[PDB]
């Protein structure tokens, strides 16, 4: 049926209505550390999120996400192993049913509470629509959540989440400043990879940071009260609603830092 992160039309069962799920360079995948190669030649991460405008927080029956005004070159992402613009569209969450998993990444098999999206789209093609069918299209920065202090700028997040529990439901959620939710370090993995949900097309450069956010567990408990169903419906918890890992190919993940 419609897929979803179920048994029945959960990640094992996407390939049948989007082939692609099998291809060359799909995401996510686990980071080996000592086959990870460091490229000297990688440089750092360029994030201009001082004028960012967020606009609205929407549950969509597969996560949430916040979406932000990408009419000027405000919030831009540059820099690393891109050329080029690239302008900061929305952002979301991956989750677990329980603290030991939630992350579509893993580094050396370790899995994260959650990891955090931050979706970007080449300039150079003129649109988020236009970009998607190119290799090149979409800079997606991935960021692990880790249960441990606060992280301040989720705040505002977390607590907004209970009026927007059903697929469906929106918010206006503005002056949201999405540098609240970036590490202290901007080290990085890169890979060629995908959207990590359908249509899974393979325009995706993924930039993975190495040092992951502190999130209480309070924070976390959050995202678990959402639901996939909308409004009057057989209720189903969103959780659990991430990818696992896939083959990795003939690729090479590459590092920023020895
Ligand atoms: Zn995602």
């Amino acid at each position: 049926h419609h897929w979803g992160y179920g048994k029945h039309n959960g990640p094992e069962h996407w390939h049948k209505d989007f082939p692609i799920a099998k291809g060359e360079r799909q995401s996510p995948v686990d980071i080996d550390t000592h086959t990870a190669k460091y490229d000297p030649s990688l440089k750092p991460l360029s994030v201009s999120y001082d004028q960012a405008t967020s606009l609205r927080i929407l549950n969509n029956g597969h996560s949430f996400n916040v979406e932000f005004d990408d009419s000027q070159d405000k919030a831009v992402l540059k820099g690393g192993p891109l050329d080029g613009t690239y302008r900061l569209i929305q952002f979301h969450f991956h989750w677990g049913s329980l603290d030991g998993q939630g992350s579509e990444h893993t580094v050396d098999k370790k899995k994260y509470a959650a990891e955090l999206h931050l979706v970007h789209w080449n300039t150079k093609y003129g649109d988020f629509g236009k970009a998607v069918q190119q290799p090149d299209g979409l800079a997606v920065l991935g960021i692990f959540l880790k249960v441990g202090s606060a992280k301040p700028g989720l705040q505002k997040v977390v607590d907004v989440l209970d009026s927007i529990k059903t697929k469906g439901k929106s918010a206006d959620f503005t002056n949201f400043d999405p540098r609240g939710l970036l590490p202290e370090s901007l080290d990085y993995w890169t890979y060629p990879g995908s959207l990590t949900t359908p249509p899974l097309l393979e325009c995706v450069t993924w930039i993975v940071l190495k040092e992951p956010i502190s999130v209480s567990s309070e924070q976390v408990l959050k995202f678990r009260k959402l639901n996939f169903n909308g409004e009057g419906e057989p209720e189903e918890l969103m959780v659990d609603n991430w990818r696992p890992a896939q083959p990795l190919k003939n690729r090479q993940i590459k590092a920023s830092f020895k």
